[PDB]
């Protein structure tokens, strides 16, 4: 499985800030067994995908599940492609508990993202709701080469991720395939700084991280190396 | 004296090859120096659209949330919308209201934050079908508007759009005499609950259904300052809604 390191900016930075970013990312060497993915605010994503070298992609932090519609402050997963990104986060923690999305949107979003060609990441965590989370997401994935998995500790060990991933797989090796949950990335979307990740990266089903705050910062490349 | 207002609610359309035609035909489009127009791209196409527009023509996003920065992925602030170049942004929208459940409390905080960030407001009300049939349409609009009077403090960079939610698909239309109706009376709230100034200078803006054909008509009318248009704002047309008040 490659070692997937996705920076999910939030709700943060300005084009002064985030050029700067995207500067020093552009200027450190990720290794090549890496996959390196960076979510800017919406407003952001084409300024990002402009300025960010091409060995990085670009993820929307949201879409919606349609086209084209009446929708007024939402966004496809064509204009998504259509700004040079390549994936997007669907069903973050934050979407879910602020902004009340239901597993059944989240699913539709899904499959309507796959269906556009975008690659997903996917996002469960808690407050058996895990797996229902992950069955509504399994049951709208008929091709799990572009999704991810990122599991969100949000009520917060790399024993303890690496217990929950563990058990994720399980999840997939049972109600999908051997062959799906042997390959598919599932990422820790819980706390990760510089400090910590070396022994997180180091837990066998712990294939990753969807970063919060320290994707904002310098020390988001020594995550990106943390199986160095 | 107040100057004619014409918003172009793009909603979750168009692509950049698409936008960017839309984009050329308003550049070189007629229009008048007594209307002020501002087009309201997706929230991806907000950055392109300031580039590729003419600074005759402002931009506003569709949607901002309440806080400056912070843990919520998926959200855009003020701040942001003003560092792409974008001069308003519209809140309370019935697509946000109905569709995303956005809450009276939710949108007035949204209103007091983009204000204090220096963008200008479009702020949205209107009642639906099921409230108009339970004759219910002054207690919905004057509510919806008092939360978003509670939370503005100088009404020179907001406009007030009215959306007749009743007539979107539901068969039914709205007459420009029951449009002047609605306009009259959220003046007149204006007038009784925040002051004269402020009734006789905010602009109360249009949002049903307008085409080349209906907005003159709908712009004659003494209190309706201009149009919030949904589809016609991707066509042509849209130029004729800008030269309504001629």
């Amino acid at each position: 499985r490659k070692f997937f390191v996705g920076g999910n900016w939030k709700m943060n930075g300005r084009k002064q800030s985030l050029g700067e970013l995207i500067g020093t990312l552009n200027a450190a060497k990720v290794p090549a067994d890496t996959e390196v993915v960076c979510a800017p605010p919406t407003a952001y994503i084409d300024f990002a995908r402009q300025k960010l070298d091409p060995k990085i992609a670009v993820a929307a932090q949201n879409c919606y599940k349609v086209t084209n519609g009446a929708f007024t402050g939402e966004i496809s997963p064509g204009m998504i492609k259509d700004c040079g990104a390549t994936w997007v986060v669907l069903g973050h923690s934050e979407r879910r508990h602020v902004f009340g999305e239901s597993d059944e949107l989240i699913g539709q979003k899904v499959a309507h993202a796959l269906a556009e060609g975008l690659g997903v990441i996917a996002c469960i965590g808690e407050k058996k709701v895990v797996f229902e989370q992950t069955k509504v997401i399994a049951d709208n994935v008929k091709d799990w080469s572009k999704v991810v998995l990122a599991y969100e500790p949000v009520w917060a060990t790399p024993q303890q991720a690496q217990e929950v991933h563990e058990k994720l797989r399980g999840w997939l090796k049972s109600n999908v395939s051997d062959a799906v949950a042997q390959s598919t990335r599932i990422i820790y979307g819980g706390s990760v700084t510089g400090a910590t990740c070396k022994e997180l990266a180091s837990q066998p089903d712990v294939d990753g991280f969807l970063v919060g705050g320290a994707s904002l910062k310098p020390e988001f490349v020594d995550i990106i190396n943390a199986k160095q």
